């Protein structure tokens, strides 16, 4: 608060770049501990004895490289693309998607090689061009979290501003924004913010900014004329989830008074786990009151990837329905971008 790393790693080939350079210059003077890793993909020697250990000791780990693997992800229902500036997170959300996504490296990762990045997004905007390209760039991170160590996200907002038909989106959970205020984002970035109910910010949520540290921080941005919107999930159910998921939009309108929300976006995301992720979480979390019972769930198979467990289709329905009655009670004129 904000994300400053106990360990750094570096690549000997990310001090070929000037963001490299600048942060080796940044963390040396902080006086951190500074190792060599042969690559970001295998990092070893991070301390802890048992696998938690490492774990919590992983998640205070930054590791500067270089990101070569220049093809993007698709990252619908988001966004055609992820474009890739960080992977890693230092929050401990029980339910986090990242423990299966990157269970092996969860580590902060960044790329310094700003230019490839950019270059690439750039090929893939002028592909579809002049349709409009979406990029992701929280899909595997919070980008914005650990953002005012590299201003990585800033550059990257400013570029997409350049662009004609490029545009970016991220979703945070850190009230951590002022470097990104006076950014030239030309109208072209979408900031948005991960909410919940009370239950599960508190309960399921540690390592992250509170409730209304999201909030301020999103009437900052929308301030400086960034469009705004909100990513509710995971959408659980709760002892209560109605009452407190009426509760959470009703403090929502209550902190966005007097606002323009025209432009005002939701997506919304049903709480999901895979059958590995049960068991990674049950020693990761040991006194996680998160409910992963499969026989309140259906199964939803995989196409390329694993399958996961989401709610009943009648289950599901009643969340959407509820939030998006919720959405327009409060947030009258504002767009449900999607549910999933
Ligand atoms: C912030 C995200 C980013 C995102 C991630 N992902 C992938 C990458 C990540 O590793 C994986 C997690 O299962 O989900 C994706 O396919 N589309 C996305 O839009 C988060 N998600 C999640 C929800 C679900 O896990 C998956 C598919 O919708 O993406 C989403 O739908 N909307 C977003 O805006
Ligand atoms: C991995 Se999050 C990366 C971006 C940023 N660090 C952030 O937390 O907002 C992407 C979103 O998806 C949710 N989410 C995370 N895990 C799950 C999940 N298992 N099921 C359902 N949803 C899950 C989180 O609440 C986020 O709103
Ligand atoms: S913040 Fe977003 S990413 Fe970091 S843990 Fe909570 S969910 Fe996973």
């Amino acid at each position: 608060k904000p994300f400053v790393p106990k360990l750094v790693y570096f690549e000997p080939e990310a001090l070929s770049y000037p963001l490299g350079k600048e942060l080796y210059e940044k963390f040396t003077q902080m006086g951190i501990k500074i190792r060599e890793t042969t690559s970001h993909n295998q990092v070893r020697g991070i301390p802890g004895e048992t696998e938690l250990a490492r774990y919590r000791n992983a998640k205070s780990t930054l590791v500067v490289g270089v990101r070569r693997t220049l093809k993007f992800d698709s990252c619908k229902p988001s966004a055609e693309y992820a474009i890739p500036l960080a992977t890693g997170c230092m929050g401990h959300c029980h339910y986090c998607y990242l423990q299966t996504t990157l269970g092996s490296k969860p580590y902060i990762r960044v790329y310094v090689n700003l230019d490839d990045i950019f270059a690439q997004a750039q090929k893939y905007i002028n592909e579809r061009a002049p349709e409009i390209t979406r990029f992701e760039a929280a899909a595997t991170s919070d980008i914005v979290g650990i953002d005012h160590l590299t201003h990585s996200l800033k550059k990257a907002i400013e570029f997409i501003g350049a662009t004609d038909y490029g545009r970016l989106r991220f979703v945070t959970k850190y009230e951590h924004v002022d470097h990104l205020l006076d950014a030239r984002h030309n109208g072209k970035t979408r900031f948005r913010f991960s909410i919940n109910s009370r239950y599960v910010i508190n309960h399921f949520e540690p390592g992250t900014s509170s409730f209304d540290g999201r909030l301020a921080a999103a009437r900052k941005v929308a301030g400086a004329g960034y469009k705004l919107g909100f990513v509710v999930a995971p959408i659980y159910r709760h002892e209560g989830w109605e009452r407190g998921y009426f509760e959470l939009f009703q403090e929502l309108a209550r902190q966005l008074e007097g606002m323009d929300l025209s432009d005002l976006t939701f997506e919304l995301i049903q709480h999901r786990f895979t059958k590995p992720a049960k068991r990674v979480i049950e020693q990761r979390y040991p006194k996680t009151r998160l409910d992963l019972d499969e026989t309140k769930r259906k199964y939803k198979w995989g196409r390329y990837g694993i399958g996961k467990y989401v709610y009943r289709d009648e289950e599901a329905k009643e969340l959407e329905d509820t939030m998006r009655r919720y959405i327009e009670q409060f947030f009258p004129g504002a767009y449900v971008q999607y549910f999933t």
